């Protein structure tokens, strides 16, 4: 009930430091000093940063099923769609957490408690999008085709533009990632 | 002279493959050198200087490497050159970490981020040169050559983030695939 309540308090603190200071510079105290509360209100609930980034990363996962859900259209090519604009329109407003991100997704081979969390959060995505292209193969709206590789595809040409648009500090990169998106989804299943 | 620096451009490489990036300072590579920290410090005065160098040494057994492929064949060599970017450094995964983790620096070091993009500038210009040649040769479709060029790019980056962040090689294998299926929805 108040244990929720802390939670997302401190998430969100989370989210606001991590915007400010980067990954590296990610201070328990920085957190507290975003939080308003002492050092030893954050410490209550997480013992380290990592642990605190791990619950982080599962936030933002939780957040992103919570807008998913939002989505009730089951027409596959509208439902396609609107994922591939959840995956790549909607983040052209998060670039100063996208640098955070890539930071820790670099270090994914040091730290289980991240690469978990980053693998759990591509089975998600692989899941809703293999699910919408086996469904237009269903009604037949879509080539019969390995949906497997096709969404592997796709997961790719995602991550290509999460890297590309930190790496190249340009949020087009996620635009043009888009299009590329539908043109290969087009040519694979209609 | 520029012999000792290569050694050095090795030592690092050793010393990145073992400790990481992260965990990397003068006296560990130092180390794999064989010779005092001020005789690299000779060389190298900051750990960028030594960085920003030892990145522009990857870069450049990199362009050595496809200035081998000689074909002008359109098809052929733009094959070549997905293969080179794709299949060989599958090979090679040791590095791929610590490139990803130069990468993750490039919004806090100028000289990494002009690095990476200028490496980026030549990828895409030589992608693309091969593009409008078959187009001019009448092999490819009349298409936004820079866009598809970006779009193979895309799948590229994607492959290499993919491959150290799930932990998988073969996740460059599946790229490949990607990259050829969509090169030729595209161009043929
Ligand atoms: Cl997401």
């Amino acid at each position: 009930r108040t244990f929720s309540d802390q939670t997302e308090e401190i998430m969100q603190a989370t989210y606001r430091a991590l915007r400010e200071h980067g990954y590296a510079d990610l201070t328990i105290q920085r957190i507290a000093d975003e939080y308003g509360k002492s050092t030893a209100a954050v410490h209550y609930y997480y013992d380290t940063k990592d642990d605190l980034l791990a619950a982080f990363l599962d936030y933002l996962l939780e957040r992103f099923v919570d807008s998913i859900h939002d989505v009730e259209t089951t027409d596959p090519e509208a439902r396609l769609n609107l994922l591939l604009d959840e995956l790549l329109v909607k983040p052209q407003e998060n670039p100063d957490l996208s640098v955070a991100l890539l930071e820790m997704r670099s270090q994914a081979p040091y730290k289980e408690a991240f690469s978990d969390r980053f693998r759990q959060n591509d089975e998600y995505v692989r899941y809703m999008l293999k699910a919408v292209i086996n469904h237009g193969i269903d009604e037949g709206v879509f080539t019969d085709v390995d949906a497997e590789h096709v969404t592997r595809s796709l997961l790719t040409i995602i991550d290509g533009a999460r890297t590309r648009a930190v790496m190249l500090d340009d949020t087009e990169e996620l635009e043009t990632a888009r299009q590329t998106a539908s043109e290969y989804a087009d040519a694979m299943l209609q």
